[PDB]
């Protein structure tokens, strides 16, 4: 069961989104659907986290990124995350 934490421990998948304007973090394999518009960059503490965002809005390109233990992501704001799978 996928819960919106506010980081209560360290290796965890976080989304900060807007610049860094709200963060988002994630624990537990649960996968769940979530939005998140402007990806700026993406935490991903020592555990494999699939994210699920589309790229373009008007089109369906949906997109899927795998990250790496400590790994992150900084594209350059996201139009808004679809969902999000925990392994």
């Amino acid at each position: 069961m996928i819960n919106r934490t506010d980081c209560n421990e360290n290796s965890y998948l976080e989304i900060h989104n807007n610049e860094g304007r709200d963060t988002l973090c994630f624990a537990n394999a649960g996968t769940m659907p979530v939005a998140i518009y402007g990806v700026n960059w993406v935490e991903s503490g020592n555990n494999v986290v699939t994210l699920q965002f589309q790229r373009n809005l008007s089109d369906p390109r949906l997109e899927t990124i795998t990250l790496q233990k400590w790994g992150s992501w900084n594209p350059g704001h996201i139009h808004e995350i679809l969902s999000i799978r925990i392994y």
